[PDB]
Formats: structure tokens, C-alpha cells, sequence
């Protein structure tokens, strides 16, 4: 499924994720956006064999399981094909685990270069919520 932002914004705000550890609203969205462009089932090889998936691009290396990455961590305890959902639950609870893990959404590239620092708040103006 391919979200529309405010849509994103009002099923993120209702599983918890406005304020979750600091991280106001906007950022999950904007981090979503250039992720994934609000696509749940976006899928992306990394160089070292393991693979990124669903709305905010979890990796195959710590958090899920996809059956073809060697020595891989199933932190979140699901198959990575559970995160390519139309039903975002599963992304967003393993999201809160990872944002907990200590470098905060910094685990997230797209979010450090394009969201972190800029008018984050505009990713939701508009929305009714
Ligand atoms: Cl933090
Ligand atoms: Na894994």
C-alpha cells in the first residue's frame, strides 16, 4: 500500500509513535517519505547481503528474519515479509525498538541526512488529527 502522507501520519499518531522517546511527529514521517516514498512494500539490497524492508526500511542484518542473511540478529522476533504490510503494526513496533537501541533515529540514513535538523512539523501541517 502506498500511504498518503497525512493517512501516514494519522495511523503512526494513533500506534503510539508522536513524541515516542522525543521524536515528534513529523520525524516519522519524514523518515518514511524518503525510505520508502510511503511504500509498504519497498524492498532494497544492501552490498553486505542483507536487505531493508517495508514503510521505514528495516534491516535483515539485526531486526527480522528473511531466511538469506548469514549470522543475522531476529531482534524484532518476525519475518521480514511482515514488514511489507499494509497494516504498518509490525513496522512501527519494531521501530520503537530499534529508536530505543541508543543512537536514537540516527539508525535511520535517510532520516540523519534529510529530516534531522530541518522543519520536521511540515511533513504533517494540513493533517487532521
Ligand atoms: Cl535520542
Ligand atoms: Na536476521
Amino acid at each position: 500500500k502506498v500511504f498518503g502522507r497525512c493517512e501516514l501520519a494519522a495511523a503512526m499518531k494513533r500506534h503510539g509513535l508522536d513524541n515516542y522517546r522525543g521524536y515528534s511527529l513529523g520525524n516519522w514521517v519524514c523518515a518514511a517519505k524518503f525510505e520508502s516514498n510511503f511504500n509498504t512494500q519497498a524492498t532494497n539490497r544492501n552490498t553486505d547481503g542483507s536487505t531493508d524492508y517495508g514503510i521505514l526500511q528495516i534491516n535483515s542484518r539485526w531486526w527480522c528474519n528473511d531466511g538469506r542473511t548469514p549470522g543475522s540478529r531476529n531482534l524484532c522476533n518476525i519475518p521480514c515479509s511482515a514488514l511489507l504490510s499494509s497494516d504498518i503494526t509490525a513496522s512501527v513496533n519494531c521501530a520503537k525498538k530499534i529508536v530505543s537501541d541508543g543512537n536514537g533515529m540516527n539508525a535511520w540514513v535517510a532520516w540523519r541526512n534529510r529530516c534531522k535538523g530541518t522543519d520536521v512539523q511540515a511533513w504533517i501541517r494540513g493533517c487532521r488529527l
